[PDB]
């Protein structure tokens, strides 16, 4: 009932190492990954195990920090904006699927506030 996870490597997709992508792995992801609210976002939503049968009927662009971590580790991104877009997709999915008063929404809001603080101090290329 789960889709395959988002791709985290591609032999055809070009790759480079930049200080901005290094900052996103070493500072931004690392900060969010170890946060007390990170754990529901550390892997793709398992709709079977979590008993959320409608999840992938509603969310057609799934994204999670486990996938973002692998993409950064695998040099999948060419630029920082591709990675920032994936974080925004993850937060947006959470706000669309869940009810406004749900604890997962409060957890996502806390992580997004921390995320935007760290992106505000992104170093120049
Ligand atoms: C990404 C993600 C994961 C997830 C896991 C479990 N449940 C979710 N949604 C609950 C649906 C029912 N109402 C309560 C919702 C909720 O806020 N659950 C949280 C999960 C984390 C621990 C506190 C309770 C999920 N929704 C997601 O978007």
């Amino acid at each position: 009932m789960n889709p395959p996870p988002p791709e985290t490597s591609n032999p055809n997709k070009p790759k480079r190492q930049t200080n901005q992508l290094q900052y996103l792995l070493r500072v931004v992801l690392k900060t969010l990954w170890k946060h007390q609210f990170a754990w529901p976002f550390q892997q793709p939503v398992d709709a079977v195990k979590l008993n959320l049968p409608d999840y992938y009927k509603i969310i057609k662009t799934p994204m999670d920090m486990g996938t973002i971590k692998k993409r950064l580790e695998n040099n999948y991104y060419w630029n920082a904006q591709e990675c920032i877009q994936d974080f925004n997709t993850m937060f947006t999915n959470c706000y669309i699927y869940n009810k406004p008063g749900d604890d997962i929404v409060l957890m996502a809001e806390a992580l997004e506030k921390l995320f935007l603080q760290k992106i505000n101090e992104l170093p120049t290329e």
